[PDB]
């Protein structure tokens, strides 16, 4: 049987000592050039087992779907969500908010249609707040967040928030802030020692104080969401959430159970507003560097969109360039690096090694968007890893962004759809341009663990008569 190769770890310490100043990830990375795509580290006391390449990251997550399928504990954020909400819920509470939230947010707009009018109107509207900018340098982060946050909201919380509404830009701020330093070092070196530093004070507090702040506002339109309920028809997530907690009171075992309310609103809140948001922030600071990059995906969309009717979805199949831009800018950009923790379910049997139950497995996903057998140049923007010869779209399976298996980004569906509406929406009315001498754009992550947070940036929206 045996766990996979690694360093043999200390007491109390682990491979502490075999760790690279940089952080984690680089640590997995100088450990696979000793062992190999599939590895064993030991963060601490608790065994991991590291996962690198494009196969040993399917091999595992979609050959055996099932003996992976299981959620990590992420050390400085456990502390709020205790195991609870739809990101973290392990076994049948998972299952349980999983179908109901996939179900939920689905028919009620997601799935598709619905969501795709609603994105394309809040980007009309990103595009009125540009103009008004009247291209001044700004800063993206901000709005960016705004937009998809909306989006998400309109699913959730149902409402919408304007653009420069205080309380809204305080929730958003206190993301962005809260993923800077979910992904810090001590982000890390908590994960480590978490149960040694956990006494003394740090970020890991603060990242505490902050989700708590969002917990309240969550907590707080959950009361308002209460008193007003229609049964005769649900407004929103909340709604349908509170209509089976009212309904299933009978069965002291429903996971639907107000923790569940606040922490998995919060997990399709913080993420449906994060990650999509910092990809277009990402992707934009790409396009500065590579202006020639944008001229042909504004010609693309004045070929194919024309320039008199906004972006449609359907537009993204007719747009083959665009498509490969952005599947280059979410590769290279990497926002999640070595995916949200995993755990097997069972002793599985991995390429020759046991794996016990719940060993905590780290995909990383860096590790298959820069992989080398599937993407030539991996380390360059290139849209061309994703076409043919003739010059049309082409799959390519080191592209795992939103991860696999059963644990794949539940929110894949609008991201996709985001992005692509947001992002040439944006360049068909304007034409990104900065200070900053393409050569000298550089796209070293601000801050890289748990998520890989994109430098900040001035970028003005000049618009486009
Ligand atoms: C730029 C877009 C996005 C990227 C790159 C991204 C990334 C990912 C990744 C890498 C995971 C972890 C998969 C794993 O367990 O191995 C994940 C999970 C998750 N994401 Fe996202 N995400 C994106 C947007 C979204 C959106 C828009 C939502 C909200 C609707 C969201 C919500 C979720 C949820 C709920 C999970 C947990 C799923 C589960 O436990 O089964 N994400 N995503
Ligand atoms: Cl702790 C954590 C992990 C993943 C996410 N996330 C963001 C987008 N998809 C998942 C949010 C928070």
């Amino acid at each position: 049987g045996k766990l996979p190769p690694g360093p043999s770890p200390l007491p109390v310490l682990g491979n502490l000592l075999q760790m690279d100043r940089k952080g984690l990830l680089r640590s997995f990375l100088r450990l696979r050039e000793k062992y190999g795509d599939v590895f064993t580290v030991y963060l601490g006391s608790r065994p991991v087992v590291v996962l690198c390449g494009t196969d040993a990251i399917r091999e595992a997550l979609v050959d055996q779907a099932e003996a992976f399928s299981g959620r990590g504990k992420i050390a400085v954020v456990d502390p709020i969500f205790q195991g609870y909400g739809v990101i973290f819920a392990n076994g049948e509470r998972w299952r349980a908010l999983r179908r109901f939230s996939l179900a939920t947010m689905r028919d009620f707009g997601m799935g598709k249609r619905s969501v795709e009018e609603r994105i394309q109107e809040e980007a009309r509207c990103l595009v009125e707040e540009l103009r008004k900018s009247k291209g001044a340098l700004l800063d993206n982060t901000l709005l960016f967040h705004s937009i998809t946050s909306n989006i998400i909201c309109s699913i959730v919380f149902g409402k919408r928030f304007d653009y420069k509404d205080p309380v809204f830009l305080r929730l958003l701020d206190l993301f962005f802030q809260s993923f800077s330093l979910i992904s810090s070092f001590s982000s890390q070196v908590f994960e480590l020692f978490s149960g040694f530093l956990k006494y003394f004070p740090g970020t890991h507090r603060q990242i505490y104080r902050n989700l708590q702040e969002i917990n309240t506002f969550i907590g707080q339109s959950v009361e308002k969401h209460r008193a007003t309920l229609d049964p005769s028809n649900p407004r929103d997530f909340i709604d349908v959430y509170l209509l089976r907690m009212e309904k299933d009171k009978s069965d002291p075992s429903s996971e639907f159970h107000h923790q569940n309310l606040i922490l998995t609103v919060l997990s399709l809140f913080f993420a449906g507003t994060e990650t999509t948001s910092t990809t277009l922030r990402y992707g934009f600071l790409l396009m500065l560097k590579y202006p020639h990059v944008t001229e042909r995906v504004q010609k693309e969309i004045e070929q194919v969109i024309g320039s008199h009717r906004p972006p449609a979805l359907d537009d993204r199949a007719k747009m083959p360039y665009t498509d490969a831009v952005i599947h280059e800018i979410q590769r290279l950009g990497d926002l999640i690096p070595f995916g949200v923790p995993h755990t097997v379910t069972k002793d599985t049997q991995f390429r020759g090694y046991v794996i016990p139950k719940n060993t905590e497995v780290f995909p990383v996903l860096s590790s298959a968007l820069h992989d080398p057998r599937y993407f030539e140049t991996p380390n360059t923007f290139n849209p061309g890893h994703f076409l043919d010869a003739n010059g049309a779209l082409k799959r390519n399976e080191g592209f795992m962004p939103f991860s696999l298996g059963k644990r794949i980004c539940l929110g894949e569906g609008i991201a996709r759809t985001e992005l692509f509406l947001f992002f040439t929406t944006i360049l068909q009315n304007f034409s990104i341009a900065s200070p900053v001498p393409p050569e000298d754009i550089d796209l070293t992550p601000r801050e890289s663990g748990v998520g890989n947070v994109p430098p900040s940036y001035q970028i003005r929206f000049l618009a486009r008569h």
